[PDB]
RNA sequence: GGGAAUCCCUUCUGCAGCACCGUUUUAGAGCUAGAAAUAGCAAGUUAAAAUAAGGCUAGUCCGUUAUCAACUUGAAAAAGUG
DNA sequence: CAATACCTGGAGCTGCAGAAGGTGTTCC
DNA sequence: CCAGGTATTG
C-alpha cells in the first residue's frame, strides 16, 4: 500500500493528512485501551495538533539578571556593615539588628520598634531635623562637627544602595562644570577664530536660558533671540544646538560637500568629528571641543538645579529644594482651596481613591495622574498662576524619589560620599583606613565581559580566576583574570573558520583580511581598450600598482579613479571599458588609512616585517573594549610609537569579525607553487583565480588540505539540532512537533515509508519602537512636525498616520504637504506592485495623495517621480525614516525599472520556497527518511520531500471553491495539510522536471508565462484568449494519469466535508512564575502566600493567584466536622508550580500534609493543562486548571454552510460574471442563515450549555434579520466564538456584547471518561473515572 | 537547485553589566470635643527591609526558556506496545 | 454552588556574538 | 491582549 503525507507547520498548530493513490484519505480501526466498553474506534487519517506558543528565553534572562543585581546590592550593604561592625557595636550594639527587622511587626520584633535610635524621642527629633535623607546627606557633607556613627552609616548606605548609573566614563566634579563659564569660553574660541565676525554675548544670561526646563530647540531659539544678527542655523547656532543635544548640519557653515551632521550622543561622533576636522582643518578642534564641554555643563544643570558654590552636595541640595518648594506650594494650595473651593478640600486631601493629593501621597496616583487631576482645579481658581507654571514644567509638589532620577550618574553620589568620608575620618580612624574601601564599594561594578563570578555551577558563567579565593570589590583585579575572562567572553561566541575548523577567524578590520578582500575583488576585473582584441585580466604588477596608487591613497576607489588615476596616468589610455566592478570597488583598506592617520608612518605600514605587530594591534582593538586593558596590551609596542600616537591608538576601537582564518588567507601553501591564497590573489599568471577557484581546483593542494582539516564533532540529537536552528523558538516548537507527528504516522501505516512528504510553513511595545523611530528620524531631520502634531505610540498602529510621520507629513510622489485630518482621503500604494511582490509592510508601502501620481500602475514609480523626489527620499533615508530597500525600490526606474526577468523572478518567488528554515525542516525529514545508498554510494531518495508556498493552496481553494473560514473551527489546519499533499504530489507528477525546484536534494517571458500558468492544468477552461484543456490530465512522457477533473475534485470535496477530524490540543505542564507578582496588602484570606518563610500574610500581605503546574486526581479520605470522622472523597488538587518539586519528591507526604488520609497511591492520576474529558452525548471538556474548564468539542459545520459563509461575508474576486455567479448563489441560498443558526443552537444545547448566552444570541440574530446579508454573515462569523474549542471568550454580534460563560467547577470530570491521546490522536487510552471511589 | 567571500541595509535569536520607580510591613508621638460611633482641625514629600518560597554545589552561584498522552520494564536513561 | 466584575509589575541604559531576509559583484 | 485567580453577591 502506497500513500503520501501532507504537513502544515505553524507557530500554534501542525496540520497533517495521509493521502493515497487517488488523493483519498484512508480510515483505520485503531485499538482503544483502558477500562471502558469500547475496544477500538474508526479514525480517518487527517487531523491537526494544537499547542500554546513557545516563548523566547528573554523574560527568563531579564528576571535572572535582576535576581543577580538584587543579590549584589544586598552584598554591598553587607560589605558596608562588615566595615562598620566593631565601632557600631561600641556605639549601639543593636542598630543593625533593628535595621534588619524593620519590616517585622512590633509583636514579632525582638528589639525596640524605632530603628535609628531605639527610643521614640530621639527618633522624632531626628525626623524633625532631617525630614528626608537628603537633609542628613547635605548636613554630613557640609558640617565640620563630629556626627553620630548611625547617621553616617545611614547616609553612606543610602548612597551605596541607590548608587546611580555608569553611562559616563572617568571622573566628575560639579564645581568645574558651570554653564555661565563654558558659554563664555565657547564665545572666546569662536571670536578668536572669527575676528572679523565677533558675537556680543554681553547681557546674555546663559544660565537661565540653557539650563531652563524647556525643550532643546526652544532653549536654542531663546539664546539665539538674545544675540542679534546670529541665526539658529549659523555656526554659533549649530554649536549651541550640538551642545544642547540636537543634530546640527555643519555642511552649510563651512561650504562642505560632505554633509557634516554631528550629534554628541551618537557613537560615531568621535570619527564624525575627525572626518569633519579633516575637511576644515584642526584650528576648529578647540571650538568643537569647547562646545562639548558646554554640553556636559547643560546635562549636569538638568540634575543639579542649585548653585554649586554654596554646598559640596548639589544633588542633595536640589532634592531639598524639591522638598521645600513642595512644602511651600502645598501650604499655598491648601489655603487657596480653603478660601475658594473648601468643599472640594476633603476630596483633594483625604480621599485616596481620588487622584488628588491624598491619592498622590497615600494612594496609587502617580505624578502625572495627580497633575491631570489638579490642573483644572488650578485653572478654575485665582492665584494659581505660579503653581500652573510649575505644573507645566513638571516641577510642582515633587517628591524626592521619582522616576526621572535615572539621570543621576554614580559620580555625584560618589562626590557626596567622599565628602562625608573626608569629614568624618577626622573623628573615626576606621573611616580613614576604610575610605577608599567604601568608595570602591560604591564604584566597582562587575564588567560585562566578566559575567557571573561562579565556581563551576553556573552555565552562564565563563570567568577564570587568578587565585582560588572569595572575590570582593577590592581584590577583583588580583583574583579575577580580566584578560582571560574578556577573551573567553568573545571566543566562546565567535565562529571558527569553516575551512580550517581549528583556526580562529581573523578580525573583520584586520589588515591582512582587508588586503585579501581587495585583492579578491580586484583579480576578477577586466578591461578593454581600442587595440585590444579581448578583455584581459590584471597582471600582478598592475594589481600592485593599483593598490599602491589608489587603495593606499584613497579611502575608497571609484571606477572613475581607476580609469583616470591609473589607466590614463600610467597606461596612457584615453578610453577604457571596465567589467567586474560597478561605480566603486566594494572592498577598501579602511584599517590601513586609519592607522596611517594615527601613526603617520606609511613606510611602517607598508613594511612586511611589521605585519605581525600590526595584526596583533588590530586584534587587540577588536577583541577588547576596555581602554585600560587595550593600553596594557599595547604597552609591549610602547617603544614603536610616541605617547601621543599611543593615546590616539588607545582611542580607536573596532567591532566585528571576518569569516576566514589567517592560516587560510596567508597560512597554508600549495605543495608545488609554495604560494598562499593571498599570494595567488596578488599574482596568478593569466588565470587570476579568486578564492573559490583556488580552494576548488584539483591541480592545487588547497582543496586537499581543506577536506583533510575537516573534523566532525559529536552528533546533535533531534532536539539539539532543532534548538540550534536560526529561527523563532515558536516555529522550532512547531518543527519538532512536526517530526514527531511524521514518526507516529509512519508507525501507523506499518513502518512503510510514504512516497512523498509535502510541507508548508506559515508566514513568520512595537508601538514603542515606532515612536522611537519617528522621534529619531524627525530630530535627525530637524523637522518640527512633532511640535505641531503630538501623537502617542498607540496611535502609530494606524498605518496611514505612521506613514505620514515617516514621510514628515509630505506626499512621497509629489513635493507637497499632506494633511492629518484628511488621511482618510489619501492612498496607500505599494512601491513595487503587489501583483509582482506580495509585500504589505511599511518597507514597500507609501502614503500619497493619489496613487495615480505614481505613474503607470504596471511597474515601479515612473522616472519623472524619481527625478522629482530622489533628494527628499535620500533625506528620509539618512534620517532612517525609510530603509535602503524602500529607497532602492523607489528609485529603480532610473535603473531601468522592473525588467522582465525581475517580474519572472517575482512570480517564481510567489511559488517556490527559498526560506532557509523551510530548507532545514526539509533536510531533517529527508535525512530521517532516506538512509540507504546505492552502488555509486549516492543517496537513495525513496521519499521525496516537497516544500510549497501558501499561495499555491490558497489560490487552489479560491479557484475551485474549497473555501476556508478560520473562526468556524480548527479543521482548516488539517484541510490545509491535505490540500498541500494533493497539490504537491499532482504538481510533481505532472511536471517531474520541477523536482529540482520543489524536492530537497541535489527566455524571461517564457518563464514568466510558464510559472504564471503552472497551475492551469487543474482548470478545464484557461481563459488566458479562452483556451480549453482535457478532462483527464496525464504526464507527457510516462502517460500516467495525474488528475481526473470529473472524479478527483469530488474526492477532495468529500475529504473536506468529513466531520471526524483528529484535533488534538497538546497537554502541557504549566511553567514559569509561581503566581501573580503583585505584592498585596494584608488580608484575612488563605489565598495569600507568604513572601518569606516567616512572613504570615495576615500581618504582612503577600501573593495570591498561583499558576497550577498540573492537577492531580486524589482518591482518599478527609477528616470531617469537629469529630474528625474519615469521609471518602474523590477530587482534583491543583499542584502549583511552587508546590511541584515538594509534591514529586514524595507525593504521599505532600498529600497527607494537605489533609488527605489513606491515599490510594496507584490511583493518583497526573492531569496536565488541556487534559481531555468526555461526558454524555459526546460532550467534551478540557482541563483549564484544577477548578476551571474549557470547551472541548469542535463544531463540524458542513461544507455548504462554510462556503456560503465565505461567499456571503465577502471574505476575500474574479470575473464580474463569476462575481454575479457567486452572488446569485448567496441570494438563492439565504435560507442557509437560519440553518446555520440552527446548527449552532443544536450544538450549543448539546455541548456548550450556555443557556443565557444562547438565548441572548438568538434574540440578537432575530433582531438584525433586516440587516444586509453581508453584515449578518460577518457577525455570524463572530458567533462561532461561543462554540470554538478552548477557553471561553467574550464576542460581539454587531453592537451586542456576549460575556464569556466560564466553567468554574471541575467536579463532573471526576466521574466522566478521561481520554489520553497520542500526538496524532489516533491512539487513545480511555479511563472511566466513575469506577473510582 | 545548492553554496561561498565581499558592499549596503534590515530584522530576529542568545548572553552579560547597571539603574530608576512601583509595591509590601514597620518607623516619622497626630490634636481637640465627644463615654462612644463621630465632628472639627493638623500632617503628608523620607527611610529600613523584601522583590519570585527558596536550594546546595555555599558561588558576590543557581531558581520563570526549551522538553512532556497512556502503558510495560527501568533506579533514571531509554527502548518497546496497537 | 453560579453570575459577575476586576486583576494582572513597569520594560529605561551599556556592551557582544550569530543567522538570515533584501538588493548587487565575483565564483564553486 | 488573553484567560485563569479572586472576592462579591446572591
Ligand atoms: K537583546
Ligand atoms: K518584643
Ligand atoms: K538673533
Ligand atoms: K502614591
Ligand atoms: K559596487
Ligand atoms: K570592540
Ligand atoms: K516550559
Ligand atoms: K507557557
Ligand atoms: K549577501
Ligand atoms: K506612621
Ligand atoms: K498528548
Ligand atoms: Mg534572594
Ligand atoms: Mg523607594
Amino acid at each position: 500500500k502506497k500513500y503520501s503525507i501532507g504537513l502544515a507547520i505553524g507557530t500554534n498548530s501542525v496540520g497533517w493528512a495521509v493521502i493515497t493513490d487517488e488523493y483519498k484519505v484512508p480510515s483505520k480501526k485503531f485499538k482503544v485501551l483502558g477500562n471502558t466498553d469500547r475496544h477500538s474506534i474508526k479514525k480517518n487519517l487527517i487531523g491537526a495538533l494544537l499547542f500554546d506558543s513557545g516563548e523566547t528565553a528573554e523574560a527568563t534572562r531579564l528576571k535572572r539578571t535582576a535576581r543577580r543585581r538584587y543579590t549584589r546590592r544586598k552584598n554591598r550593604i553587607c560589605y558596608l556593615q562588615e566595615i562598620f561592625s566593631n565601632e557600631m557595636a561600641k556605639v549601639d550594639d543593636s542598630f543593625f539588628h533593628r535595621l534588619e527587622e524593620s519590616f517585622l511587626v512590633e509583636e514579632d520584633k525582638k528589639h525596640e520598634r524605632h530603628p535609628i535610635f531605639g527610643n521614640i524621642v530621639d527618633e522624632v527629633a531626628y525626623h524633625e531635623k532631617y525630614p528626608t535623607i537628603y537633609h542628613l546627606r547635605k548636613k554630613l557633607v557640609d558640617s565640620t562637627d563630629k556626627a553620630d556613627l548611625r547617621l553616617i552609616y545611614l547616609a553612606l548606605a543610602h548612597m551605596i544602595k541607590f548608587r546611580g548609573h555608569f553611562l559616563i566614563e572617568g571622573d566628575l566634579n560639579p564645581d568645574n562644570s558651570d554653564v555661565d563659564k563654558l558659554f563664555i569660553q565657547l564665545v572666546q574660541t569662536y571670536n578668536q577664530l572669527f575676528e572679523e565676525n565677533p558675537i556680543n554675548a554681553s547681557g546674555v544670561d546663559a544660565k537661565a536660558i540653557l539650563s531652563a526646563r524647556l525643550s532643546k530647540s526652544r532653549r536654542l531659539e531663546n539664546l539665539i533671540a538674545q544675540l542679534p544678527g546670529e541665526k539658529k542655523n549659523g555656526l554659533f547656532g549649530n554649536l549651541i544646538a550640538l551642545s544642547l543635544g540636537l543634530t546640527p548640519n555643519f555642511k552649510s557653515n563651512f561650504d562642505l560637500a560632505e554633509d557634516a551632521k554631528l550629534q554628541l550622543s551618537k557613537d560615531t561622533y568621535d570619527d564624525d568629528l575627525d572626518n569633519l576636522l579633516a575637511q576644515i582643518g584642526d584650528q576648529y578642534a578647540d571650538l568643537f571641543l569647547a562646545a562639548k564641554n558646554l554640553s556636559d555643563a547643560i546635562l549636569l544643570s538638568d540634575i543639579l538645579r542649585v548653585n554649586t558654590e554654596i554646598t559640596k552636595a548639589p544633588l542633595s541640595a536640589s532634592m531639598i529644594k524639591r522638598y521645600d518648594e513642595h512644602h511651600q506650594d502645598l501650604t499655598l494650595l491648601k489655603a487657596l482651596v480653603r478660601q475658594q473651593l473648601p468643599e472640594k478640600y476633603k476630596e483633594i486631601f483625604f480621599d485616596q481613591s481620588k487622584n488628588g493629593y491624598a491619592g498622590y501621597i497615600d494612594g496609587g496616583a502617580s505624578q502625572e495622574e495627580f497633575y491631570k487631576f489638579i490642573k483644572p482645579i488650578l485653572e478654575k481658581m485665582d492665584g494659581t498662576e505660579e503653581l500652573l507654571v510649575k505644573l507645566n514644567r513638571e516641577d510642582l509638589l515633587r517628591k524626592q524619589r521619582t522616576f526621572d532620577n535615572g539621570s543621576i550618574p554614580h559620580q555625584i553620589h560618589l562626590g557626596e560620599l567622599h565628602a562625608i568620608l573626608r569629614r568624618q575620618e577626622d573623628f573615626y580612624p576606621f573611616l580613614k583606613d576604610n575610605r577608599e574601601k567604601i568608595e570602591k564599594i560604591l564604584t566597582f561594578r562587575i564588567p560585562y565581559y566578566v559575567g557571573p563570578l561562579a565556581r563551576g555551577n553556573s552555565r552562564f558563567a565563563w570567568m577564570t580566576r587568578k587565585s582560588e579565593e572569595t572575590i570582593t570589590p577590592w581584590n577583583f583585579e588580583e583574583v579575577v583574570d580580566k584578560g582571560a575572562s574578556a577573551q573567553s567572553f568573545i571566543e566562546r561566541m565567535t565562529n571558527f573558520d569553516k575551512n580550517l575548523p581549528n583556526e580562529k577567524v581573523l578580525p573583520k578590520h584586520s589588515l591582512l583580511y582587508e588586503y585579501f578582500t581587495v585583492y579578491n575583488e580586484l583579480t576578477k576585473v577586466k578591461y578593454v581598450t581600442e587595440g585590444m582584441r579581448k578583455p584581459a585580466f590584471l597582471s600582478g604588477e598592475q594589481k600592485k600598482a593599483i593598490v599602491d596608487l589608489l587603495f593606499k591613497t584613497n579611502r575608497k576607489v571609484t571606477v572613475k579613479q581607476l580609469k583616470e588615476d591609473y589607466f590614463k596616468k600610467i597606461e596612457c589610455f584615453d578610453s577604457v571599458e571596465i567589467s567586474g566592478v560597478e561605480d566603486r570597488f566594494n572592498a577598501s583598506l579602511g584599517t590601513y588609512h586609519d592607522l596611517l592617520k594615527i601613526i603617520k608612518d606609511k613606510d611602517f605600514l607598508d613594511n612586511e616585517e611589521n605585519e605581525d605587530i600590526l595584526e596583533d594591534i588590530v586584534l587587540t582593538l577588536t577583541l577588547f573594549e576596555d581602554r585600560e586593558m587595550i593600553e596594557e596590551r599595547l604597552k609591549t609596542y610602547a617603544h614603536l610609537f610616541d605617547d601621543k600616537v599611543m593615546k590616539q591608538l588607545k582611542r580607536r576601537r573596532y567591532t566585528g569579525w571576518g569569516r576566514l582564518s589567517r592560516k587560510l588567507i596567508n597560512g597554508i601553501r600549495d605543495k608545488q607553487s609554495g604560494k598562499t591564497i593571498l599570494d595567488f590573489l596578488k599574482s596568478d599568471g593569466f588565470a587570476n583565480r579568486n578564492f573559490m577557484q583556488l580552494i576548488h581546483d584539483d591541480s592545487l593542494t588547497f582543496k586537499e588540505d581543506i577536506q583533510k582539516a575537516q573534523v566532525s564533532g559529536q552528533g546533535d540529537s533531534l532536539h539539539e539540532h532543532i534548538a540550534n536552528l536560526a529561527g523563532s523558538p515558536a516555529i522550532k516548537k512547531g518543527i519538532l512537533q512536526t517530526v514527531k507527528v511524521v514518526d507516529e504516522l509512519v508507525k501507523v501505516m506499518g513502518r512503510h515509508k510514504p512516497e512523498n512528504i509535502v510541507i508548508e510553513m506559515a508566514r513568520e511595545k512595537n508601538s514603542r519602537e515606532r515612536m522611537k523611530r519617528i522621534e529619531e528620524g524627525i530630530k535627525e531631520l530637524g523637522s518640527q512636525i512633532l511640535k505641531e502634531h503630538p501623537v502617542e505610540n498607540t496611535q502609530l498602529q494606524n498605518e496611514k498616520l505612521y506613514l505620514y510621520y515617516l514621510q514628515n507629513g509630505r506626499d512621497m510622489y509629489v513635493d507637497q504637504e499632506l494633511d492629518i485630518n484628511r488621511l482618510s482621503d489619501y492612498d496607500v500604494d505599494a512601491i513595487v506592485p503587489q501583483s509582482f511582490l506580495k509585500d504589505d509592510s511599511i518597507d514597500n508601502k507609501v502614503l500619497t495623495r493619489s496613487d495615480k501620481n505614481r505613474g503607470k500602475s504596471d511597474n515601479v514609480p515612473s522616472e519623472e517621480v524619481v527625478k522629482k523626489m530622489k533628494n527628499y527620499w535620500r533625506q528620509l533615508l539618512n534620517a532612517k525614516l525609510i530603509t535602503q530597500r524602500k529607497f532602492d525600490n523607489l528609485t529603480k526606474a532610473e535603473r531601468g525599472g522592473l525588467s522582465e526577468l525581475d517580474k519572472a523572478g517575482f512570480i517564481k518567488r510567489q511559488l517556490v520556497e527559498t526560506r532557509q528554515i523551510t530548507k532545514h525542516v526539509a533536510q531533517i525529514l529527508d535525512s530521517r527518511m532516506n538512509t540507504k545508498y546505492d552502488e555509486n554510494d549516492k543517496l537513495i531518495r525513496e521519499v521525496k520531500v516537497i516544500t510549497l508556498k501558501s499561495k499555491l493552496v490558497s489560490d487552489f481553494r479560491k479557484d475551485f471553491q474549497f473555501y476556508k473560514v478560520r473562526e468556524i473551527n480548527n479543521y482548516h489546519h488539517a484541510h490545509d495539510a491535505y490540500l498541500n499533499a494533493v497539490v504537491g504530489t499532482a504538481l510533481i507528477k505532472k511536471y517531474p522536471k520541477l523536482e529540482s525546484e520543489f524536492v530537497y536534494g541535489d527566455k524571461a517571458t517564457a518563464k514568466y508565462f510558464f510559472y504564471s500558468n503552472i497551475m492551469n492544468f487543474f482548470k478545464t477552461e484557461i481563459t488566458l484568449e479562452i483556451r480549453k484543456r482535457p478532462l483527464i490530465e496525464t504526464n507527457g512522457e510516462t502517460g500516467e494519469i495525474v488528475w481526473d477533473k470529473g472524479r478527483d475534485f469530488a474526492t477532495v470535496r468529500k475529504v473536506l466535508s468529513m466531520p471526524q477530524v483528529n484535533i488534538v490540543k497538546k497537554t502541557e505542564v504549566q511553567t514559569g512564575g509561581f503566581s501573580k507578582e503583585s505584592i498585596l496588602p494584608k488580608r484575612n484570606s488563605d489565598k495569600l502566600i507568604a513572601r518569606k518563610k516567616d512572613w504570615d500574610p495576615k500581618k504582612y500581605g503577600g501573593f495570591d493567584s498561583p499558576t497550577v503546574a498540573y492537577s492531580v486526581l486524589v482518591v482518599a479520605k478527609v477528616e470531617k466536622g469537629k469529630s474528625k470522622k474519615l469521609k471518602s472523597v474523590k477530587e482534583l488538587l491543583g499542584i502549583t508550580i511552587m508546590e511541584r518539586s515538594s509534591f514529586e519528591k514524595n507525593p504521599i507526604d505532600f498529600l497527607e500534609a494537605k489533609g488527605y488520609k489513606e491515599v490510594k497511591k496507584d490511583l493518583i492520576i497526573k492531569l496536565p493543562k488541556y487534559s481531555l474529558f468526555e461526558l454524555e452525548n459526546g460532550r467534551k471538556r478540557m482541563l483549564a486548571s484544577a477548578g476551571e474548564l474549557q470547551k472541548g468539542n469542535e463544531l463540524a459545520l458542513p461544507s455548504k454552510y462554510v462556503n456560503f459563509l465565505y461567499l456571503a461575508s465577502h471574505y476575500e474576486k474574479g470575473s464580474p460574471e463569476d462575481n454575479e455567479q457567486k452572488q446569485l448563489f448567496v441570494e438563492q441560498h439565504k435560507h442557509y442563515l437560519d440553518e446555520i443558526i440552527e446548527q449552532i443552537s443544536e450544538f450549543s444545547k448539546r455541548v456548550i450549555l450556555a443557556d443565557a448566552n444562547l438565548d441572548k444570541v438568538l434574540s440578537a440574530y432575530n433582531k438584525h434579520r433586516d440587516k444586509p446579508i453581508r453584515e449578518q454573515a460577518e457577525n455570524i462569523i463572530h458567533l462561532f466564538t461561543l462554540t470554538n474549542l478552548g477557553a471561553p471568550a467574550a464576542f460581539k454580534y454587531f453592537d451586542t456584547t456576549i460575556d464569556r460563560k466560564r466553567y468554574t467547577s471541575t467536579k463532573e470530570v471526576l466521574d466522566a471518561t478521561l481520554i489520553h491521546q497520542s500526538i496524532t490522536g489516533l491512539y487513545e487510552t480511555r479511563i472511566d473515572l466513575s469506577q473510582l471511589g
